[PDB]
């Protein structure tokens, strides 16, 4: 007649719903979440950390995956994020209300979080999630320790302001295995230059692709885990396809610098 169009829901792609059992990653580390979305829980002697959740709707999912590794809602102790989207962190505000879990996280991500991803700098409010309070703000450099493992963030702006690489040492056979999760390097219809509402993006993202190159980095993850060539369904070879940090910051950088020219074009 004509009215205001409807709300629309974020939708996505059928494998990033896809339920998985957990699949280790090392020692102490498995992915936990979907076919398609990162959700690493990190086991120790004295608690469990989670490194993101997902979407809002893969809370109870990520609950039992912790049950069936032997992890109580008592057990997990700290919620670290790569950043805060719908997409990423969703579920974050209700595994808060159902397990003893605190989350640390930058300022940037920490408002992003607080405000449940609205007002986002290049989404508007097309992208909202339950908001959630950080209990701890982390300092770029800032570690923090559960159980032994030693958690290292490395500010890495761009996809977000509050984008973070996570990483932590830890074994296999033995051996020290140095893993970095790191986030999105892409601007996926970003208004790159000239943007008012972030007028450094370009630069924060050229030194974001120098952050992730030079990560201590035996073994990269990401939040999607096609972007670093992970194959969440593909069992004992899940991971024998995946990029080095280096080649992931090289291949983010020449993919960016496309864009730029691109959007000159457009």
């Amino acid at each position: 007649e004509v009215p205001l169009p409807q709300l629309r829901a974020y939708t996505v792609d059928a494998s990033w719903l896809q339920p998985m059992a957990p699949l280790q990653i090392a020692d102490h580390t498995w992915q936990i979440g979907t076919e398609d979305l990162t959700a690493l829980l990190v086991q120790t002697p004295d608690g469990a950390v989670l490194l993101d959740g997902g979407m809002p709707q893969m809370a109870s999912h990520l609950l039992d995956n912790m049950k069936a590794r032997g992890v109580t809602p008592r057990d997990l102790r700290l919620i670290l994020l790569s950043h805060a989207h719908a997409d990423h962190a969703g579920p974050v505000a209700e595994l808060k209300r159902r397990t003893g879990a605190k989350v640390a996280a930058n300022a940037e991500s920490a408002v992003l979080l607080a405000r449940g991803g609205s007002d986002d700098l290049h989404f508007g409010d097309g992208i909202t999630y339950p908001p959630a309070n950080a209990d701890r703000i982390v300092m770029d450099g800032e570690v923090i320790t559960v159980g032994g493992i030693v958690f290292t963030a490395h500010f890495m702006a761009g996809h977000t302001p509050g984008s973070t690489a996570w990483t932590w040492t830890d074994t296999r056979n033995g051996k020290p295995v140095r893993i970095a999760y790191a986030d999105s390097l892409s601007a996926p219809g970003y208004q790159l230059q000239g943007n008012p509402r972030y007028p450094h993006l370009i630069e924060d993202y050229r030194r974001s692709f120098a952050t992730v190159r030079a990560l201590p980095c035996d073994v990269l993850l990401t939040p999607h885990p096609g972007a670093s060539n992970w194959d969440y369904a593909a069992g004992a070879r899940a991971g024998a396809k995946a990029l080095t940090c280096k080649a992931y910051a090289d291949a983010a950088e020449q993919k960016f610098d496309g864009q730029l020219a691109k959007e000159t074009a457009g």
